[PDB]
């Protein structure tokens, strides 16, 4: 032999090539994998303690957490000016002019206080769409965008309009989705209060066939009067017809309009939605790689979620789908890791467009202990992950080593930058990660073969979890054991705002991270505590009591005053919670002391 | 019952009003101003020195400044982008036959970069869609349309630019038939340096005799057709004469004057940075010229390309002053003065607990020999009432604008105050200090005398927190970059070009002190400085600094210099010649 890349990854690339590597080889490598990721994290010393420090004030109560990952009421509380100009409404159209007409009519009948433009988006229609639009030029503040015919390009056309949209609030409407008179108002009135929430309107099905667009401009309510169509469903051999309905509405009333749902994107359907345009630049636009089978909605909604955008249902946004003359799970799979992606076995397992996990690593001068650091994650029971490193202007071979090692690794990705400190390094690396579950791994340390896996099981139990940390063992730079890391048994916010109990190896929901101000780039240290204190405000944490992190154990007078300094700021900075009646002051005037006192002000 | 604002402004807010003020009420106000501003800055002590620090390494030569504010070659040297392609927004209004010919010419483009054609239709009566729809199987053509609500050129240009999907855009009046090497000539340059906007030359020709089809088969006809006389010996792009003297503008200092939305190409990033086209316009110009100005102010460069020739087809039987002070603005007197929309000058004041000395500050800016000036104050999360003072003082002032943010250092307040300013000439004014009534004028003069000039600065005399004049401020007789890179010789009052600033990284929001020395150092690289040897600044002198902080002060200092490691200097390090903390003596260690 000589040198190489992990077997974990080796197998996936093999399972990929349509030309089967000889079983004899494949097996030999799989085994080598199985044995290198065989050890199991060893549980830790079972302790016993005071959940919420007694010293903790009995008049102080941190702002209650959110009741789910999409709880927008709680998001509303989070205090923290905007321009409420108008609502650019994009209507994707492929022929059906006589219908776009009706939809344009029901858009003339809008009783709202907001300015709204209608952007008819034509994706290479055959019928003459511009003819229609011109007819309305005298009623709506209408615009027309067109792209040539090159297939089914809804995502592409959706993008044109949204691009053409001039306001800060966009809305999307299939050309067959006739809004009700209160559509604009309903969306806008909510987008004006919270712009971090993507309103989703419901729908009903109507056979608008017996009418022309004139009937609607006339009867400015006719749209709410036309009977919902009926469906001839086949139930076990014999026919059963019922009133076709929006399958989502049932779910809407059972989640308080998705305020409690932990997977709102499952209901996001671009045929009638509204949101702040800023999100397009944050989570991207509709994926044009999607064919007519769909998935683009969920996949888009997912990325909205992964950034921190919320989801909400509006009844005032009811749209009417005009009657046109199964296995979605296999469509997301690749681009939506979170809820949908299920584990494959190394044998049949294969690389993923978007990894389920992203191990970020801030690296500065971690010369020799960095190739050990990266393989400690590439060699994990969870094969569906990636490693993103950020060279913080190392003054040593670090970066050079990363290249002659990972410059072509399908599962590793780095980025160099001029040294800006540890707070930054991270932001840069985290931003590099494309996965939903994100863990921390410093340069000189290294993990345990099932660290990531162990955390992953905890996220799956409570999809409300924002973070999950394990415990660690203090290690010799050389690699020798010399202690077991501090391990506070149970997690609670109070204990956190009293002492840094988030032992190392941490894992957080990218969405949760995005709901935070990110890493603090102006402090020499206390970076971890800050980030994780910030996280505690976003959601609950879960601690596993096993040793999954091997940490190297690596104080000149003046310095110290900084450390003490930083530590207390962090807790104070947590004024974010709108807490001003107290203050976490030191109790002593010593450097290495951490004893604190809740002095009132 | 009496109590109000200030003079100069008072008048301006009048000369504007539509009710003739009793010349009496007025007059006195005018004397107020005159005597309140009739003072002039006394010359500064005369010193004799040696221009370049005699310690300057012979083998150290500072990278040469640009030859003109728009020297894109220099810019080029200084120092992965996604070169997706070109988005060509073609503003259309009928002339459907001409469009067809133009589109036909874009079909014959010989280039390697990918491109798209967005037809921006501003209320055409004719069937533009038909023409677009015709060129579908030849061009990636998108077609956008807005209703006829008048002459909305800018409007439509923006609609299209918004619809652009690539990182590079281009505009071409519906009748501007591009030459075969157009798209290429632009991308070629755009891919190497996206901080320079490309201006294309034109030619007027007769097109009626043809049909868009001719140009499709005769891929080389638009070049053979004869120039005519549009409404010498024929009609010629007046700009072309200038394009060959200024070395394609590389030497021009008012490049925004040759900017046409009929034939240009630039990095879309600019729309997002200098603003889009100003829809507040009517039937003619100003836009091309005003948008270009803004670009200019945001550090953009203008370079006329030749290969981007375009042919202006002949039609069938068919304002600025407010927003542009750098060139056109005319220093007009007070009694007939006014409030210009876009100001010519802006004064930024980082504020932090200056409650006791702030009104005295802001005021002085207004009470200047200059009328077209503004003040942009940024309260850096003051603890005291600073903010309230400002509020109930200028919360309505038609020449003052302020803002609040949690205290984050001086390097931040600046980057925020300056980022707030709207004028072209920016001057620094510290809260507790106060300027002389003619300092914005003096500086303003020097700038008039030279446009290569990036910054002009005077000198000052120190003051007692209260007002008692203490000692006269330091003064280096003559400027030079080599000197500033050896010790802060850039005294206080300091005015620099908005553009200059924009060519820099702004203030350092990470250093307790030296910020000042870091900006004018960052600036000294972008352009030349002029030094007015007259006292125009009165700065308070606040006392006792305990050793510890004095330990970082000297630290920052040196860092600032070295930090000017952007000049690509790798062999020298500006180190100390003493471990003492308040010492500033240096040595050039050859590394
Ligand atoms: C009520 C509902 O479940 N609506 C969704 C459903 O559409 P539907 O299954 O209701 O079919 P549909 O034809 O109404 O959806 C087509 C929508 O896409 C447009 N179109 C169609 C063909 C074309 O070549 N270009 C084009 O832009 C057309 O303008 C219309 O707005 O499934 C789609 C999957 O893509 C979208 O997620 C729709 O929002
Ligand atoms: C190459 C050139 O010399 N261009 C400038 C010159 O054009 P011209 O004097 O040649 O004016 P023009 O008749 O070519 O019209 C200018 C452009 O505006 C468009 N248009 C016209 C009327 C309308 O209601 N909507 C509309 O979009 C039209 O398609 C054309 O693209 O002077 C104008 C003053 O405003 C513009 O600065 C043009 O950029
Ligand atoms: O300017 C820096 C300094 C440190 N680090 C990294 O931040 C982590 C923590 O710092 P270090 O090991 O030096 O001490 P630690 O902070 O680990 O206790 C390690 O990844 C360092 O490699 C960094 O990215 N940039
Ligand atoms: O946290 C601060 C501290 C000061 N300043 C402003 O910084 C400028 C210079 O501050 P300082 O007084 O320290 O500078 P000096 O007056 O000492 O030159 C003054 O206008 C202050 O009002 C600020 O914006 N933020
Ligand atoms: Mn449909
Ligand atoms: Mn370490
Ligand atoms: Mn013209
Ligand atoms: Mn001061």
């Amino acid at each position: 032999a000589v040198i190489d890349i992990d077997a974990a990854t080796k197998i996936m690339c093999s399972n990929a090539k349509a030309i089967s590597l000889n079983e004899v080889e494949k097996n030999e490598i799989i085994s080598k994998y199985r044995e290198i990721t065989a050890k199991k994290s060893e549980r830790a010393e079972l302790k016993e303690v005071e959940p919420i420090p007694l010293d903790w004030p009995s008049d102080l109560t941190l702002p209650p957490l959110p009741e789910s990952t999409n709880d927008y009421v709680w998001a509303g509380k989070r205090k923290e000016q905007l321009i409420i100009d108008g609502l650019s409404i994009v209507i994707p159209t492929y022929n059906r002019a006589k219908i776009l007409a009706i939809t344009l009519a029901c858009l003339c009948n809008q009783k709202t206080i907001y300015d709204y433009e209608v952007i008819v988006a034509d994706d290479g229609s055959k019928e003459n769409i511009e003819e229609i639009v011109r007819e309305f030029e005298s009623l709506l503040n209408i615009k027309y965008v067109r792209q040539k015919d090159y297939g089914y390009q809804l995502c592409a056309v959706r993008n044109l309009g949204l691009r053409a949209a001039k306001y800060n609030y966009v809305a999307i409407l299939d050309c067959d989705m006739a809004p009700n008179p209160l559509w604009v108002q309903s969306y806008m009135e909510l987008l004006a209060v919270d712009d971090n929430v993507a309103l989703i309107g419901p729908r009903k099905y109507i056979d608008t066939s017996k009418h022309t667009y004139l009937d609607f401009l006339s009867q400015k309510s006719l749209i709410n009067e036309i009977p919902e169509i009926i469906t001839n469903n086949q139930v076990a051999g014999k026919v059963e017809q019922n009133k076709s309905v929006d399958w989502r509405i049932e779910h809407f009333k059972n989640t308080d309009n998705l305020r409690l749902c932990n997977t709102p994107f499952r209901f996001f359907s671009g045929g009638n939605v509204a949101f702040a345009k800023k999100w397009l630049f944050r989570a991207g636009w509709f994926d044009e790689e999607f064919t007519h089978w769909g998935g683009e909605d969920n996949e888009f909604g997912y990325r909205l979620y992964r950034e921190g955008c919320y989801f909400r249902s509006v009844e005032g946004a009811m749209a009417y789908h005009q009657e046109p003359p199964n296995i979605t799970v296999q469509l997301l799979q690749q681009k939506v890791p979170y809820f949908y992606r299920k584990k494959e076995k190394i044998e049949s397992a294969t690389l993923k467009r978007v990894p389920l996990v992203s191990i970020y690593i801030p690296a500065y001068n971690c010369s020799k202990y960095i190739v050990r650091c990266v393989e400690s994650a590439l060699n994990q029971t969870i094969t569906d992950l990636e490693v993103c490193i950020c060279d913080d202007g190392s003054t040593d071979d670090t970066l050079r080593i990363l290249q002659e090692h990972y410059a072509n690794h399908p599962r590793v990705r780095f980025i160099s930058q001029k040294n800006k400190g540890i707070g930054s390094a991270s932001n840069t690396a985290v931003r590099l990660c494309r996965g939903f579950y994100i863990g921390q791994l410093d340069s000189d340390d290294f993990l345990e073969p099932d660290a990531v896996e162990l955390c992953l099981d905890e996220f799956r139990k409570d999809l409300s979890l924002a973070c999950v940390y394990t415990t660690n063992r203090n290690i010799d730079r050389e690699g020798n054991l010399i202690s077991n890391g501090y391990n506070w048994p149970i997690y609670s916010r109070e204990k956190l705002t009293s002492a840094m109990i988030c032992h190392h190896f941490r894992m957080f929901t990218a969405r949760a991270w995005n709901l935070t101000e990110g890493f603090n780039e102006s402090i020499s240290n206390a970076v971890d505590y800050d980030m994780y204190l910030k996280l505690s405000e976003v959601g609950p944490f879960k601690h596993i009591n096993k040793i999954c992190y091997n940490r190297v154990l690596h104080s000149i007078k003046k310095l110290d005053i900084q450390k003490e300094n930083h530590f207390k700021v962090v807790n104070e900075s947590l004024s974010r919670l709108g807490i001003k009646k107290y203050k976490y002051s030191p109790l002593t005037n010593l450097n290495e002391c951490r004893k604190y006192t809740w002095e009132k002000i």
